[PDB]
C-alpha cells in the first residue's frame, strides 16, 4: 500500500471500468454532486455573514435589525438543509453505482469458463475470493468516493476563506497562520515518533498474554495431572507483569507528550490567531479598511475570526483525507490482483498451482457417444506426473468400474475427464461439456423449489423449450420414489433449504432422478448409492442401461462387479489394468 | 444486558472487589480525578470569560486590554494543560488499576484445583475461558471508567453554565432551551425508529449475499461440471439486485430524514438559543443587568451565549454516556457469569457438563503405593454408565497393560484416576495428586530453557531445595540419550519454542526424562513410545523396574506383553478382564 504512478495508472483503469460513458448516471451524480459542494462552500460563508449580523443586532439592543437578520435566517433555513442534505445523497448513490457497476464487471468475467472453479482449485494468487468479491468491492468503492469528497470540500473552504482573508487582513494574515500550522504539526509529528513503536510493543505483549492463556487451555488436561497450578500461575502473572510495566510507561508518555501538544497546537494557535487579525484593528490609522461604526468594528472582527477558525479546520480535514488515500490504495492493490487473475485464467495461463508444458500439451477433440484415451498422462496440474503413458476406449453403452484403496489420483483422471485440469499431451476425446456428470456421495442441492433442485442446469423457460411437462417430471420423481415429497411441503413451489431437509438417500434419488431428466451420455457414480436399497440400484440401473446412458461406477461391490464390463485398478504407486472382463477378480 | 436493580447489584460486588481498602492507590486516583474534574470544569468557564475581553480589547481599538488579557491567557496556559492532562492521565491509571486488581481475583480464583481443566472439559457454561479472562476484564475496566468520567464531566459543566445563565439570563433562558432541546430529542427519536428495521434488513440481505457466494465456491467443482455458469450467474444477479433495491430505499429514507433532522436540531436551536439571550438585551428597560457601555454589552452577549452552547453540548455528551451504560451492563452480565462458574466449581459443584449421584458419590481414601478400586462405576461426569461394576487392584511394583479396539472409555478411566471426574460410588484410592503422571503421544512442553522442560512442575529453587545437581540432571539426559541436545542452542538457558523446535521421539524421550528426575509412584503410558527404538524401551524399562515405579502400558506389542504382568481388555460394549498373566493371548 504505497502511492506511486501505478497505483494512479490502477486507479484510472478501474474507474475507467467504473465510468463507461460520459452520458451515463454517474456523470450526473458527479456534476450534481460538484454543484452541491459549490453551494455547500457559499452557504457556510453566508452564514457566517449572517451571524454576526444578528448577534450585532441583539448588541445593539436594535429589535429590528435582530428581526430582519433572524428572518433572513429562518428563510434560508430550508434551502441550506436541501444543499447538504441533496449532497449525502449524492455521495450515497455514486457509491452505490459504482458498487453495482463493478460488480457486474467482475462477475462477468468471473463466472465464464470454470473460472469460479479454477480461482480456487486450479491456483492460489487469491485466497477467499467471495470475501474479495463482495467485501473488497464495497469498501473500495465507498472509500473512492469518500476521498473525492473529503479531498473536494476542504480545498474549496480554503480558498474562498483564503481569498476572503486576503482582502480583510491582508495576504500577511493567512500566510502566517498556515506558516505556523504548517510547522507545529511538522514538530508534532517529530515529537510523536516513539508511540507507534510503543503502540507495537503493547500489541505483541498483549499477543504473548493471549498465546500462554491458549497454551494453558489446549494442555490442561496434562497440567491437571500434575500439580502444576503454582507454576502456570508463575507464568501468566509473569507475562501480565511485562504488559503492565510497559502500559504504565506509555501512559506516563502518553501524558508527557499530551501537555506539549495542547500547549502548541490548542492554545498558540489561539495566540497566533489573535494576533493575525487584530492588525486591521489595533492600527488606529490603517489605510481605509477600519475607520468605521462600533457595530462595523463588531461584524468585521467575528467574520474574520469564524474564517481563520473555518480554514484551518479544512487543513485538518485535508490532511485527514490525504491518509485515508493510503486506505484506498491498499483496495485498489488488491482488486487489481483479481482482475489480472481472473484475466490470466480467462484465456487459460495459470500460475502458482496450490516436466511437460503444464499449461495444456496435447489436443483435444469433440465427439459424441465416443471416448478415446490416446498416451494421455494424467497428472496433477503442479505437474507430478500421476502415471506413466494411459490408454483405453469406452467406445458405447459400456460401463467400467473403479477399484482400489484410497485412490488420490482417479479424482484427477475425473477433473481432466470435464476438462477441469489441462491435458497433458496425447490425443483424447469429449463432449461439448454437457454430457458428462458427477455425483459425489452428498451430491450438489440448491436453495429453491423442488422444480429447481431437478430442474438444476436449466431454468423453467428451458424446460417449456424441451417441452418436458410436469407430468413426466412426476415420472422421474416415480421413477425413484421420490413422488411422496411433493405433499411434505405442499407441492413444487416449496421454497426450503433443501442442503439439510433431506436425508441422504433422498438426496441422492433426486440427484439421479436428475440424471434420468437431462440423459446425458457419460456420469460418474463417485460412490453415492450407499443409502439406498439393492432393489432400486438394479432398477435404476436398468433404466440406465435400456435407455443407452453410459456409466462410470466406483462401488465395488460384487453384485456391480457382476453388471459391469470394464474395471480399472490402481495400487496407489501407479499403475492401471483395462480389459474386457474378469472371470472371477482381479 | 438490561438495567436494572440486579445490574446495580452486580456492579457494587465487582467494584468491591476492585476497591478492597479506603486507602488504597485506586481510592488515590479518584480524589486525583474528582479535583481535577472540578478545575477543568472551571478552567473552561475561565477561557469562556477571558476569551470575550481579549475581543473586546480588539474590536476597541485598544492595544493596552488586548495585551492585557493576551498575556492573562498566556500566563494562565499552561495550568490548563496540566488541568486537562492530569486528569487523562489520572483516568488511564486507575482503568489499568482495575484491570490489575479484576485480573488478580480471577486468576486466583481461576488456577486452584483443576478448576483451569474443569472450565472448558467438565462443564459447558462457558467457551473460550481465555478470551473472557484476558479481553472482557480490559474492556469492562474500560467502561467503567470511561462511563464515570462521561457522566461526571458533563454534569459539572451542565450546573456550573445553568447557575451562571439563571443570573445572567434569568432562569426562562436555559429552561426553555433545554425544554426545546429535550422535546426535539423526542421527535426526533420518533421519527427516526424505521432506521433500525432497515439496517437489520440490510444486514440480512448482505448476509444472504455472502452466504449465496460461498455456496457457489464450495460446490464449485459441481457446477464446473455442469455448463451451470448461465444458472449460478442469475441466481447471484436477483440477490444482488435484492440488496441493491433496499440500498436505494434505504438512501432515499436517510435523505429525507436527514432534511428534517437539520431543520429542527441543528437550525431552530440557533433560532431559539438567539431568543433565549436577546432577553435581557432588547428589553430596553431590563431591571438592572444591561444600562451599560458598548463592550460591556459585547462581552455579556458572548459569554452567555457561549455557555449556552457549552451547555447544550453537555447534554449531548451525557446523553451519549447513558448510551454507553448499556455496554457496561454487557460485560458486568459476562463478568458476573465467570465469578459464578469459578464459585460453582471451587467447591466442586458443577452444571452441564458438555442415575447415581452425579456430583460425587461413594469415597475416596488416600494412601501411598496402593491404588483399589472396590465398586467404582466409572462413567462419563455427564452420567452415562461406560460399564458395570469394576474391581481390580495393583499392590505394588506391578504393570499393567491396556489393549483393545479405540477405546473412547479407558480415558475416562484415566481422568478419574487423576481426581479429574467424580467418583461414581464405592470406596477408591489414590496418592496426593503428585505420585500420578499421564504422558500422551506428544507430551507437555513448555516455552522457556531446557532445565524448564525437564524440571516442569517445580522452580528452581525448588530443585536446590531438592538438592538435585545439575549433573544429576544430565545424568537423566543421559540415560534418555538426551545430553547432546545441551550444544543445540547453546546450553540450559537457551529458550525457544520447544512444542516445535523438538521432533516427537526427543520430546517423549525428555517426556520419560522428566518421568525419571520426579520418580513417582505411577504413571500412564498412553502409547508415547512409537517414535523410539526396542533398546531405549527396554532400557528404560529396566530402570522403571529397578527404581521401584509402577507404570501403565498402552503398547499393545507382543514383547511389551511379555514384559507386562496384568493387563486390561475392552470389548467396546462394556466389559473388563483382569487377571495374572495370559498363557499365550487373551
Ligand atoms: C484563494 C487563493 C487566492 C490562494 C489560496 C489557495 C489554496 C488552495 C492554496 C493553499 C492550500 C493549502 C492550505 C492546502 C493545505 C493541505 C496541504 C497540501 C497538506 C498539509 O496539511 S501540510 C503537509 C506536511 N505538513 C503537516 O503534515 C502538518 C500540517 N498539519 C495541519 O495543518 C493540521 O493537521 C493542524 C491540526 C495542525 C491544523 O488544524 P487545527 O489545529 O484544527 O486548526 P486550529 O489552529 O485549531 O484553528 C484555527 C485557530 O485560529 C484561532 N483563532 C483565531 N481567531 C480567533 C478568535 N477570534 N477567537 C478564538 N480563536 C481564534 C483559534 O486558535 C483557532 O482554533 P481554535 O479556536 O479551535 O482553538
Ligand atoms: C445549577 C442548578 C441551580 C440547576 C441545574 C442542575 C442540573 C444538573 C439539572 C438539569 C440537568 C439536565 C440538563 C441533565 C440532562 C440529561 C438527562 C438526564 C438525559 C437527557 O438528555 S433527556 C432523556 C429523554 N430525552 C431525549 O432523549 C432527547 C434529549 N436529547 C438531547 O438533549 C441532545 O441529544 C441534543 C442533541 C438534542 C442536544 O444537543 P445539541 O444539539 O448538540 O445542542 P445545540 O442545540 O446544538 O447547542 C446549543 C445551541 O444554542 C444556539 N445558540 C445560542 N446562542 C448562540 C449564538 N450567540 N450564536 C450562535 N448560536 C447560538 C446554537 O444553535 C447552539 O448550537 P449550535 O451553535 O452548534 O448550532
Amino acid at each position: 500500500a504505497v502511492v506511486d504512478k501505478v497505483f494512479f495508472s490502477r486507479l484510472i483503469q478501474i474507474l475507467k471500468i467504473m465510468v463507461p460513458r460520459t452520458f451515463c448516471k454517474e456523470t450526473g451524480y458527479l456534476v450534481l454532486i460538484a454543484v452541491m459542494l459549490v453551494s455547500r462552500t457559499y452557504c457556510d460563508v453566508w452564514m457566517i455573514q449572517n451571524g454576526t449580523l444578528i448577534e450585532s443586532g441583539i448588541i445593539g439592543r436594535s429589535r429590528k435589525d435582530f428581526k430582519r437578520y433572524l428572518l433572513n435566517f429562518i428563510a434560508a433555513m430550508p434551502l441550506i438543509s436541501l444543499v447538504n442534505n441533496f449532497l449525502k445523497y449524492g455521495l450515497n448513490e455514486l457509491k452505490l453505482c459504482f458498487r453495482v457497476r463493478l460488480t457486474k464487471y467482475l462477475y462477468e468475467e468471473y463466472l465464464q469458463a470454470f473460472t469460479y472453479y479454477k480461482m480456487g482449485n486450479l491456483d492460489n494468487r487469491i485466497a477467499n475470493p467471495d470475501q474479495l468479491l463482495t467485501q473488497d468491492v464495497e469498501k473500495f468503492c465507498n472509500s473512492v468516493v469518500d476521498l473525492y469528497s473529503n479531498l473536494s470540500k476542504p480545498f474549496l473552504d480554503i480558498v474562498l476563506y483564503i481569498f476572503k482573508l486576503t482582502s480583510a487582513i491582508g495576504a500577511q494574515g493567512p500566510a502566517s497562520m498556515m506558516a505556523y500550522l504548517v510547522v507545529s504539526g511538522l514538530f508534532l509529528t517529530r515529537l510523536r515518533r516513539p508511540i507507534g513503536k510503543m503502540t507495537i510493543t503493547e500489541q505483541k505483549y498483549e499477543g504473548e498474554y493471549r498465546y500462554v492463556n491458549s497454551r494453558l487451555i489446549t494442555n490442561s488436561e496434562e497440567i491437571a495431572f500434575y500439580n502444576g497450578n503454582k507454576r502456570e500461575k508463575q507464568t501468566v502473572h509473569s507475562v501480565f507483569r511485562k504488559l503492565v510495566e510497559h502500559l504504565h510507561n506509555f501512559i506516563l508518555f502518553r501524558f508527557s507528550m499530551g501537555f506539549i501538544d495542547s500547549i502548541i497546537a490548542k492554545y498558540l494557535a489561539t495566540v497566533v490567531g489573535y494576533l493575525v487579525v487584530s492588525r486591521p484593528f489595533l492600527d488606529l490609522s490603517h489605510p481605509r479598511h477600519l475607520k468605521s461604526t462600533h457595530s462595523e468594528l463588531l461584524e468585521d472582527y467575528y467574520q474574520s475570526g469564524r474564517m481563520l477558525l473555518r480554514m484551518s479546520q479544512a487543513l485538518g480535514r485535508i490532511v485527514l483525507a490525504g491518509r485515508e488515500m493510503t486506505r484506498l490504495a491498499g483496495f485498489t492493490a488488491r482488486i487489481t490482483e483479481l482482475m489480472q487473475v481472473l484475466k490470466d485464467l480467462n484465456h487459460g495461463k495459470y500460475e502458482r498451482t496450490m516436466i511437460p508444458l503444464i499449461p495444456g500439451a496435447g489436443e483435444i477433440i469433440i465427439a459424441d457417444n465416443i471416448i478415446k484415451f490416446d498416451h494421455v498422462p494424467l497428472a496433477t496440474p503442479n505437474g507430478d506426473v500421476l502415471i506413466r503413458d494411459l490408454n483405453f476406449e469406452v467406445r458405447s453403452g459400456a460401463n467400467v468400474l473403479i477399484c482400489g484403496p484410497n485412490g488420490c489420483g482417479k479424482s484427477s483422471l475425473f477433473r481432466v475427464l470435464g476438462e477441469l485440469w489441462p491435458l497433458f499431451g496425447g490425443r483424447l476425446t469429449k463432449p461439448e461439456r454437457g454430457k458428462l456428470f458427477y455425483v459425489p456421495q452428498r451430491p450438489y442441492m440448491t436453495l429453491g423449489t423442488l422444480r429447481d433442485q431437478v430442474i438444476y442446469p436449466d431454468g423453467r423457460e428451458d424446460q417449456k423449450r424441451k417441452g418436458i411437462s410436469d407430468l413426466v417430471l412426476k415420472e422421474y420423481l416415480d421413477n425413484v420414489q421420490l413422488g411422496h415429497i411433493l405433499e411434505r411441503e405442499g407441492g413444487w413451489d416449496s421454497v426450503q433449504d433443501w442442503m439439510d431437509v433431506l436425508s441422504g438417500g433422498e438426496k441422492q434419488r433426486m440427484a439421479m432422478a436428475r440424471l434420468f431428466y437431462h440423459k446425458p451420455q457419460f456420469a460418474i457414480l463417485d460412490e453415492c448409492t450407499s443409502a439406498v436399497s439393492v432393489d432400486v440400484e438394479g432398477y435404476i440401473y436398468s433404466h440406465c442401461r435400456k435407455v443407452g446412458i453410459t456409466l462410470f461406477t466406483v462401488s465395488h461391490r460384487k453384485s456391480l462387479w457382476k453388471h459391469h464390463e470394464y474395471y480399472l485398478h490402481m495400487d496407489g504407486r501407479g499403475n492401471y489394468e483395462f480389459k474386457q472382463i474378469t472371470e472371477d477378480t482381479v
